[PDB]
């Protein structure tokens, strides 16, 4: 599950409302272009966080009409309603204005794909083709000047198809007002290509099928195949579905198929090669109101997510449905599903996810906003559940009482982390933490901190720095420091477990503390993953048992996708086992010296069925030191279940011992964790609501947490933890055959 965090950009008050927004292609820069309340047009570049990047500002007397960044350098081209074309670069903090040629509002502005030439076009049709030197300094005259003495509306270039001569790409396409589009050549000859009913409203080219796709004002479609030459046939027209009379946006996705939003409380989709049509509407149950009009959309290819913009100021988003083995796929609307709502100051009026780093930028009537994507912090420990529900808010669940809170934060929450007694959060500038008054949380301690993740024990807070643990106060202030070299790098994983404290770095190494003490003391040296588990890329997450003995670790590889493998460290031998869900394959290694060590294998487990499965959740139980859990994914034998849970039994003398195995719940989300009797998970807010009927007057918490009880502990949720003792050593020594040692435990 994931949130989208709100970074309004800094915007001068000198600084007008905004107007049009633009992304650099590869690097994480949106430029933001305004219009003052004397018509003075202003362009400005700001970073992901919203802050304003040092000399960038460009102003003119006169409004900014268009924007485009340069494919790969730090250069941004805008035109201007008088005519001017200026090149900002802001490597070398250069501003270049293109020689005065033309006379009226730069309608289109678009580099080449090869970065090398910009096109510049007119209100009044004069066309231009200018070649730039490295700096954004024009080389000379045009390379190409015609006049087709119509409004040009919009222009894209073909991509050379993919194959040894230095073209700079200079074919493309070009349309006009009256609804006609020419295409031009690699000479500069114009030729035209369609003629439409009407003003053209968007325009696209499919690569695959050379195809160009045209959509008018009139809102018809038609799609049109364009050999080299220039010699277009049509392939298809269609009148498509809506309200006439607003500038619908307009998007293709992935070569295949057309999104609009049009401004009636949907999107409308159209299949260029199914000829199938479907709507997407926001859904009061996730917080949308009643009407509320979608005005603009973009789609995320990397992420496989669309977003539209709306009139109460409102980003709603779909996320595509993955093709899963064992399932008819999808088909049209099934294919999408509706994430919950970022909510915005003001009508939103543009949208683009167009930088690299797959961020969101939104434009409203007011002001600019840049969307992070964070996944949703949640925690578990003691008994105790930590869900995060908004950027600023989390649900607490007591599983020991079955109560529920809801905690707003004074911050955009980074992380959680939860005990029986209280619960931290941070933004990675401060951390807060908060205690249990009763049947109330108030506010314990906050302090400046720039901790990327954090953990707890008793009235301890453990907190990370560049190469260090500091253990602080709930009030922050730092008992004792835990150090690293620049060689072990930095720490990024945290986990407490019973009285230990295990942590993994950058650079793949852990080390782990006992915290039994005043103070901690180190329990297991420093490890390097890398030297104990070759080909290993990274840690993906770390793990520790409830007597420190072991370190449970999920490897990353090289490229940060999961791994089969799962390693599990032994502290005393100084060893690691691996089991790879891949093969089935349990591994024993050494690291007693950093010398090429002796090895082992054994073929003790065959379940066939874990052969596609991949390990991307781990905990441990927090009372006995033998239970372990994970959860693994299918990457996309009975029916195959998406997810499985899988618990063992972990022993010096047995192994690995498959405790149970069973499909994750179908409500479920993730493993949250395991703590003798239950395995605990996160339940989605969409599916809360269905099962519970109750009487008006109660602001129901709803229950963003589920259990399941462990197969031997069906029907003995309650049992007596002496007896119960007694009878697991009993069951344990009867399985190893010890019958002595099991009559000893009973008596």
């Amino acid at each position: 599950m994931a949130l989208y965090y709100d970074h309004q950009i800094e915007a001068p008050d000198a600084a007008g409302s905004p107007s049009f927004i633009s992304w650099h292609p590869v690097h994480p820069f949106l430029a933001v272009a305004y219009i003052s309340t004397t018509s003075t047009g202003s362009v400005d570049i700001y970073l992901e966080q919203g802050e304003c990047v040092p000399d960038t500002h460009v102003e003119r007397p006169f409004r900014v009409a268009s924007l485009c960044w340069h494919p790969t350098r730090l250069v941004l081209a805008v035109g201007w309603e008088t005519g001017e074309v200026t090149v900002f670069n802001k490597q070398d903090k250069e501003q270049h204005t293109m020689p005065l040629t033309h006379t009226a509002d730069i309608t289109v502005l678009r580099w080449s794909p090869s970065g090398n030439c910009l096109l510049s076009g007119d209100r009044l049709g004069v066309l231009l083709l200018w070649r730039l030197d490295q700096r954004g300094r024009v080389q000379g005259t045009p390379l190409l000047k015609h006049e087709y003495g119509k409004h040009l509306t919009h222009c894209i270039f073909r991509l050379p198809p993919p194959g040894m001569g230095s073209h700079e790409g200079l074919l493309f396409f070009v349309s006009l007002m009256d609804g006609t589009v020419h295409y031009v050549d690699e000479k500069g000859k114009t030729t035209q290509v369609v003629s439409a009913d009407s003003t053209i409203q968007m325009l696209f080219y499919m690569e695959k099928r050379e195809a160009l796709v045209v959509v008018t004002e009139n809102l018809r479609l038609s799609l049109y195949t364009v050999p080299p030459e220039g010699k277009a046939e049509e392939v298809m027209k269609v009148k498509l579905s809506g309200k006439t009379g607003r500038r619908a946006d307009i998007a293709l996705i992935e070569g295949s198929l057309l999104v609009m939003a049009v401004g009636e409380a949907a999107l409308r989709f159209w299949d260029i090669e199914r000829g199938e049509n479907y709507i997407l509407s926001p859904d009061e149950k996730f917080g949308f109101e009643k009407g509320e009009n979608m005005n603009c959309v973009c789609y995320c290819k990397v992420k496989g997510l669309l977003a539209a913009g709306t009139d109460r100021g409102r980003v709603a988003m779909w996320r595509k449905v993955p093709d899963f083995l064992g399932s008819p796929g999808a088909e049209g609307k099934d294919r999408w599903a509706l994430q919950t709502p970022t909510e915005l100051q003001g009508n939103i009026t543009q949208i683009q996810w167009g930088s690299r780093k797959n961020l969101l930028a939104v434009n409203s009537v007011i002001s600019v906003a840049i969307l992070s994507e964070r996944a949703m912090s949640s925690h578990f420990h003691q008994q105790v559940a930590a869900m995060q529900v908004s950027p600023s808010l989390l649900n607490v669940c007591f599983l020991s009482t079955g109560v529920a809170h809801s905690l707003r934060t004074d911050m955009h929450i980074s992380g959680v982390f939860a005990t029986k007694d209280a619960v931290a959060v941070w933004n990675g500038r401060q951390v807060a933490i908060f205690e249990l008054s009763g049947a109330a949380i108030r506010s314990a301690g906050t302090f400046l901190c720039e901790t990327p993740v954090l953990a707890m024990h008793e009235e301890n807070v453990y907190t990370v720095e560049s190469n260090r643990v500091q253990v602080r106060t709930w009030q922050g202030t730092v008992k004792q420091l835990l150090l690293f070299s620049e060689t072990e790098g930095n720490p990024c994983f945290l986990d407490i477990c019973g009285n230990f404290l295990v942590v993994g770095t950058d650079l793949a190494h852990f080390k782990s503390f006992d915290l039994s003490r005043r103070e901690a003391k180190a329990h297991c040296s420093c490890r390097s993953l890398a030297e104990l588990v070759p080909g290993v890329g990274g840690i993906a997450s770390l793990r520790c048992s409830s007597s420190g003995s072991t370190i449970s670790i999920l490897p990353s590889k090289a490229d940060n996708s999961p791994d089969s493998k799962i390693c599990f460290y032994d502290v005393e031998m100084d060893t690691v086992t691996v089991f790879d869900f891949k093969t089935g394959q349990i591994d024993r290694r050494e690291t007693l010296s950093f010398n090429e060590q002796e090895t082992n294998k054994s073929h003790l487990f065959v379940d066939e069925g874990l052969k596609n499965y991949v390990p991307v959740n781990h905990f441990w139980d927090q009372s006995e030191p033998r239970l372990f859990v994970c959860e693994a994914v299918q990457e996309t034998a009975g029916p195959a279940a998406d997810v499985l849970i899988l618990s063992f039994f972990i022993s010096e003398e047995h192994g690995f011992l498959l405790h149970e195995s069973f499909p994750r719940p179908a409500t479920s989300h993730s493993l949250l964790g395991m703590e003798v009797p239950y395995y605990y998970f996160t339940r989605k807010p969409e599916e809360a609501d269905r099962e519970d009927e109750v009487e008006p007057g109660c602001h129901h918490i709803p229950q963003m947490v589920s259990r399941r009880p462990l197969r031997d502990f069906v029907g003995l949720e309650d049992c007596d933890k002496a007896t119960r003792d007694a009878m697991l050593h009993f069951s344990f020594f009867v399985t190893i055959g010890d019958m002595d040692e099991a009559f000893k435990s009973i008596k």
